[PDB]
Formats: structure tokens, C-alpha cells, sequence
């Protein structure tokens, strides 16, 4: 058996329960979770308002993890007992979440934890790094020298998208709110107050031409703002492009737009190997000091998960997360 | 709009003055124009990157105590109006912006009107130590009128305020201190005890050898062991620095009790926030009746001399150690 937090019904509390401990099937390893990375989507799932996540209740939530391999299933040779690992492993599509002491994970989803990171630090980068990578690299194939605008540079996907873009040689700019402008500047990017109009910051920073690549990490009206900021023949990508939008800007500018939906891999069981690969890329960036997760200093035990999400969403009067929130399971 | 703030960029790095975005008050918060920033030894431990319990990684703006004026109020706030002078323990830990800044957006619950009789400097050094002293003496020990109370380190930060709280609540107060502070402790109205004397000796002279009903250790380490030695049978010992390993035998022999004090939890976990402003209201009530006066080192330091301010707090680089607490004048 093991201890895990279960959300029994919509909007219900994170109930600590003693449950049967998962056993690794062939191709899987058993991970003793030390840190669980939170994400806003978990809150939507908890509230039963995340149809795209296909994670009906009751269920153990949490998508990212960082821990140690304690058992290896048959047909596995990529990891050994004692190895520190991390990755985006479940919490969606019926997959057991990471708000647990243990999880049986397909080895392809894991990568060794970067030696330079604590478990907390490593636990918050899987989903957002993969989300940023899929958009910047897989879809937009960002090139050295291109001008890149990250909408919401202080956010989960934003701060990692900025660092990936910089590492790949792009000239990076990022819109952020007051409290995050200094953070973005320190990363090496050019900060832009998010209250400004695209026509204005594009004028100041791109001679009014627009940006080669715009990564919308906020969605809604921000995606429209992104269409406005993109250069002719440019590319716009979004990881929250679920709404309806006027497309005229893309035609007038003979531009391109791509959608990003990282969850597909776990929901449909396809391209699992690509996850471990992307995480390996992240590790390389950490080793060379070009990637550092933004981790809120606050700690939360497996018994304080509710408070963890209050922080993630800045609800019930707790300051909003400044960087991401990690739960210390062990 | 922007503001000037001192930022510690890396472990042991200098206090770097920077022009940064001025904070904006969210619902439930008020924007405080900081006039005085109160220092504390912990800030230096955080600066050196050796304060894990503080959860304040760098780069960051340090400083936990403040005293200033409300210049803007966020939505849903009715406890304070623009222009109100306030003071409180507001940040410097758990990722919260420190007070070495011209402004700070603070949850109204953490604030209390500044005592009218105190200058901004005086009020700025009161929050943390008062709250620390109060949680031990009242919340944990519930000091009662007539009880004998021994404050270990009466001239120190928590010590001098603990003495005054205990006296105000009717207790017979005694305090151990080093030479230079013995006179100060006597002045407060407590019976001074040279810190070099043994517990069995001062307990004999002042409690007929019975010991004290309540002992507050503000120094920790060996001083906590000495506290276990000075406590009366069935007595209570509290400490705000009880992190080490100690022999507990004395507590069984004396069928006594011990309680720990850790004020930071409130700010690190965001629970019991309202209790902070409430305790500071208690402090204001004591100042008002002339029963509480913070010990403030006469030396002054501008936002540009923070490094020197802490040299004083720690008595580093030849500078004389603080005699009372050190306050930074921001505005
Ligand atoms: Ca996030
Ligand atoms: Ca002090």
C-alpha cells in the first residue's frame, strides 16, 4: 500500500487515502515520488470542468513528478533502482496522477533528473518545458536570429519558452506584468509591459515590422494580440488556442498559426518516446546553465495540496504563485 | 511607476540599489510607502544563503519589519485608508518581498496602526520581536499575573520586549544579561541577573531555590539547557531558538513543560495572518500606556547603507554591536 491524495467528486477536497501500491508492468519502472509538480489544469480537472483532460473523478491528480526509481519492471534497461528521475507521467486520460507516494511509469516518459536541480525544481518543468518545446521547436522550428515574442514571460510555459528560445539563438522579447518584468529581463530577454499595445511595442522593438515568432501562452484576447504582433510570413503558436478568432490578420500578413496540445501523447498513447527525449534536451540546457525552472519558494506537504492550488490560482486570499508550485510528497 | 529597492543578488553579495516596478495592491492589500525598515539577524543568514527555514532564495529584497504610511488601498479593504501610519511584520521570507524598499504591497491583516508615540524608526524594529515574545509568553505559556518569569537575554531583541510584556501582564520579572545590559534591564523594571551566574545560584537568591514558573529562552543552545535547570516543578519553558538537540531528563524530573516558538510559519504558510495585526494592536496598547518601548540603537542608516547597518546588527568589521535594534531609514 501507499498514501495518495484522491479527489472524490467535483470541487471536493484532496482526500489522503491508504491505497494499493502500483506494480510496474513490462516497460515500466516504479517511481517513489519525492516532489509533485502542480499545474492550473489540475484545478480545472478537480472542478470537473476539463473535458479535454479525460480525467473523470474519483482520481489522483497531478501530472508532473520528480523522484527515485525503486523497482524496475520487465523489459526495462533504461533505468536502475536508485536513479533520480523526472517527467510528465499522468493525471490525465485515466492515468494515475502524481499526488501519490508511488507511480508506475512507462520508462519512455522519464529522463534522469538534472544533477543541478532539487526534486522540487525538477518536478515543475516537465509539462511546461514540453509545451514550450512543442511550440517553439516541433511546430515553429525556431531559428537562430529570429525575433521571438513570448506572451506571458513570467508564467509556467512562458519562462521556459523564453529560456529555450534564447538557448537556440533567438532574439527574445516577452510581455509580462509589473512584478515579472525584472525576472524576464534577468533571463536575458527584453521585457515589455503587458498593458501595452502590440502596434506600440512592435514599433519600439522591431521597427514596426512585427516578430518572426510569437508564442501565446495565455490564449483568449492575447491570441488576437499575437496575430497583431506577428511579422509578415511570420508564425504564431498557442498552447491555449481553444476559442474562436478573427483570422483576417493571418491573411493580410500571409502568416501562419499552429496549435499546441501536449496532452495528446498521454491521452492517445502515441509518441511516448518523444517525451523522455525532450526532457533529455531540458537536462542538457540545465547542465550548461541555460535553463532554470521558476519555482515559488513556498512548500506544501502531501497533506497541504489544497493550499498548494490556492497558491497556484491565488485564491482564498493567498498570493498567486510566483514561478510554479511543487508539492513535497517525500 | 517605479521604486528604489535594495536587492541581494547572490549569496553574500552586496545590497544592490535598483529601480524596479512599483508593486500594486491586490484585493485585500494596501500599498505601504515604507519610511523605516527594521533589521533582524535572520536577514543576514538569508543574505549568506544559509537560512533554509526562511525559504527566501536569492535574488531577493530582504528585510522583514516595516513602518510607514498607506498611500494606496486595494479593493475589499476597509481597515485602512490612504494616509494611515502603520507598522508590521510583512515579508523578507517565503518569497515575500522584503522591506528594504520604498514600497510594499501588504495584506491588510498583517498591519496595525503605528503607535502614535513612536517615531517610524522605533516602530519598525518592534513587529518580529514583539510577536515572537508574545507567542511564547501568551499564546504558549499564557503568563499569569503574579507568576515569576525569567527572560534569558533580556537586553536582546526578543528579550527586552518579552520583559515588558511580562511586566505589563502582572508577572514578577527577572532577566539574565551581559554587563552592559544589566543596567538597561533594571531600568525596565526587571530584576537583573548577570548572565555568567548559574541557574541554581540565581534561582536560590530570587525564588527561594524553587525556580521560576516561566522561563523564556531567547538565546538557544546551552541557554536552553540552563532554562530547563531554572524552571520550577510543573513549570513551563519556551524558546524561539530551540532547534538543537537537548537532554530532556530535567523536564521529567521536574514534571515540567516546554514549547517551541516559530513566528515565520504564519508568513510561510499563509495561516493565522489576522493574528499578526491583532498582536501588533496589543503592542500599540502597551506603548499607549507607557509600558512598552523598543530598544533602538541611536545609529541611522539610509537605504544606501544597509550593508553597514547589518555589520552593526552582527558587530562585524570592527563596528560596535547593536545596542537595541537597528532601523534603516528608507524615507
Ligand atoms: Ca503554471
Ligand atoms: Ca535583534
Amino acid at each position: 500500500t501507499m498514501i495518495a491524495a484522491v479527489v472524490e467528486e467535483a470541487n471536493g477536497p484532496f482526500v489522503l487515502r491508504k491505497l494499493a501500491r502500483p506494480q510496474p508492468a513490462p516497460g515500466q519502472v516504479l517511481v517513489q515520488i519525492e516532489a509533485s509538480g502542480t499545474n492550473p489544469l489540475d484545478a480545472k480537472i478537480r472542478a470537473g470542468e476539463a473535458p479535454h483532460a479525460q480525467q473523470p473523478l474519483p482520481a489522483i491528480l497531478g501530472m508532473d513528478l520528480a523522484g527515485t526509481v525503486v523497482a524496475v519492471g520487465p523489459e526495462v534497461d533504461s533505468f536502475r533502482v536508485g536513479d533520480a528521475v523526472f517527467g510528465l507521467t499522468g493525471g490525465v486520460g485515466g492515468l494515475q496522477g502524481t499526488h501519490a507516494q508511488f507511480a508506475a511509469v512507462d520508462a519512455r516518459l522519464l529522463a534522469s533528473k538534472p544533477a543541478a536541480l532539487t526534486m522540487r525544481q525538477a518536478s515543475v518543468l516537465p509539462l511546461v518545458f514540453i509545451t514550450a518545446w512543442e511550440g517553439l521547436v516541433d511546430r515553429a522550428q525556431v531559428q537562430d536570429g529570429q525575433t521571438v515574442l513570448i506572451q506571458g514571460g513570467g508564467g509556467g510555459v512562458g519562462h521556459v519558452a523564453i529560456q529555450i528560445a534564447l538557448a537556440r539563438g533567438a532574439r527574445v522579447f516577452a510581455t509580462a506584468r509589473g512584478s515579472d518584468l525584472e525576472y524576464v529581463r534577468d533571463l536575458g530577454a527584453t521585457p515589455i509591459d503587458a498593458s501595452r499595445e502590440p502596434e506600440d511595442y512592435a514599433a519600439e522593438h522591431t521597427a514596426g515590422q512585427g516578430f518572426d515568432l510569437v508564442y501565446d501562452t495565455l490564449g483568449g484576447p492575447v491570441l488576437d494580440a499575437s496575430f497583431s504582433a506577428v511579422k509578415r510570413f511570420g508564425h504564431v503558436v498557442s498552447c491555449l488556442g481553444w476559442g474562436t478568432h478573427k483570422l483576417a490578420p493571418l491573411s493580410f500578413k500571409q502568416a501562419t498559426y499552429s496549435g499546441v496540445f501536449t496532452l495528446h501523447t498521454l491521452l492517445a498513447n502515441e509518441g511516448l518516446a518523444h517525451f523522455g527525449e525532450m526532457l533529455r534536451e531540458a537536462d542538457a540546457l540545465v547542465q550548461t546553465g541555460k535553463l532554470a525552472p521558476r519555482l515559488d519558494p513556498r512548500t506544501f506537504s502531501i497533506a497541504e495540496i489544497g493550499s498548494a492550488y490556492d497558491a497556484v490560482l491565488g485564491r482564498n486570499d493567498v498570493p498567486r504563485q510566483r514561478g510554479k508550485i511543487a508539492i513535497t510528497v517525500e
